């Protein structure tokens, strides 16, 4: 009923969904792109690819290749403004680093999570609930 983007019960939906609940909680991820390239630059080339904005990852658990799309609700596309640490560009963790986008699949604003190690580019990851995008999207469907 005029409200795209979101579902009702999008907390529901969350924990409902064969996709999200093949991502699951905490679990194991791998980058899926540009890294298919020999090891030398795609270490780098990987933090300036998630610096672009938008992105490639995939999990191990299920192995759901998805597009990443470190689009705040202030979409930018050119190469990150101010985002979070966790969610963009963080000076480098570890010998890995942390990554958190925002994703709008059914019409649930949930949080793809998680730390790509840096050895390959892969690592662990997860869905959380955006709790706060959640109720911004349910405004932008011009309620």
């Amino acid at each position: 009923g005029s409200m795209p983007r979101v579902v009702p019960d999008q907390r529901s939906k969350f924990e409902n969904e064969e996709f999200f609940r093949k991502l699951s909680r905490e679990c194991e991820i791998k980058y899926t792109g540009f890294r298919d390239r020999p090891h030398e630059e795609r270490q780098t080339r990987f933090q300036n690819a998630c610096r672009d904005g938008r992105s490639e990852i995939a999990f191990v658990a299920t192995g759901t290749n998805l597009s990443l799309q470190f689009f705040p609700a202030s979409w930018q596309g050119e190469q990150r403004q101010t985002p979070s640490r966790e969610y963009v560009d963080l000076e480098r963790e570890a010998g890995k680093v942390y990554l958190k986008a925002p994703m709008i699949l059914n019409g649930v604003c949930v949080i793809w999570k998680g730390w790509i190690d840096l050895h390959r580019l892969d690592g662990m990851g997860c869905l959380e609930f955006d709790e706060e995008r959640a109720q911004q999207e349910d405004a932008l469907a011009q309620q």
